[PDB]
């Protein structure tokens, strides 16, 4: 299994097939964040980032406790481009149960253009949880794969 | 009139809230750029968080047809969603107007990627591309610089 764009299998987007077949190349990798809190973030493109076989695209891992929380799945994804950058989009995280409506959660991760190396400083901006809707989690990323 | 965020007074994000005071000094501006080849030329013209049309229709963002000067609201800025990176800020308006034969009729939907650049306020407003082939989510992208999306 790999992302799964909006509509029908074959009938999706020209342009967001092309961007995944571009990221081709990180989908064998894994990504975390730094700083050494309270929460880790793992995430992943077009694979399973959590260990419960839950489809995550990224998880948030509770340092305490070891809970893991789905915040999207790649069977959900949205993807795009701008001139030196890409941004991905997972949905259909966990449910809130105090925030945002109780809609799942949504991971944002933008992928900026770095010429220095195929993917590297992943971690996360901020959480937006305070809206009565469209809440999401998001995440910055440098890949040479999102010059131009 | 201003751009509205989602939710009630007093339940719209604290961030947002915040994002907004922060772009006040764009709200006198107005930002045009002409794209495409006849008979589908288009003139884009973007406001934040004014009337970008030239007619009272709450449009933030507006698409001219050259060949007859009909406008297409692209987004309303009553429906505005804001947020920032480390170094770009991310504008979106909803609400525009429905497409006929594509993205199940959906309205349209302007995304605005800000850069920084520290030696403009505003400027280089572009128009990069438009999706329309997909069963939903479709918008226009727009690319623009300014130094209050630096940090
Ligand atoms: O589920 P509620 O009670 O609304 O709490 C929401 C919070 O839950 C925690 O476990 C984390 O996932 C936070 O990032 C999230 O904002
Ligand atoms: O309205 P339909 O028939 O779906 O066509 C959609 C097209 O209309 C044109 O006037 C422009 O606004 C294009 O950017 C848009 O993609
Ligand atoms: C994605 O997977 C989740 C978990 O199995 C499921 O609940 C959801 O309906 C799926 N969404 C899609 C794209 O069908
Ligand atoms: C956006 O403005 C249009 C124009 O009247 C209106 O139909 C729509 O309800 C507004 N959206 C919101 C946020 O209610
Ligand atoms: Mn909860
Ligand atoms: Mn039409």
């Amino acid at each position: 299994k790999t992302c799964d764009l909006v509509g029908e299998k074959g009938k999706e987007s020209e342009k967001e097939l092309a961007l995944l077949k571009r990221l081709t190349p990180l989908f064998q990798k894994s990504f975390e964040s730094t700083v050494g809190d309270m929460y880790s973030y793992v995430f992943r493109v077009c694979r399973e980032a959590g260990q419960h076989s839950s489809g995550a695209g990224l998880v948030q891992i509770q340092k305490s406790n070891g809970k893991e929380t789905v915040v999207g799945r790649f069977n959900e994804t949205q993807i795009f481009q701008g001139s030196n950058w890409i941004m991905l989009i997972y949905k259909g995280g966990d449910e809130y149960d105090n925030h945002c409506g109780r809609e799942q959660r949504r991971a944002v991760v933008m992928i900026s253009c770095n010429r220095h190396t195929l993917a590297d400083n992943f971690n996360p901006v901020s959480e937006e949880r305070g809206k009565v809707q469209d809440c999401f989690y998001l995440f910055e990323m440098d890949s040479s794969l999102a010059c131009s």
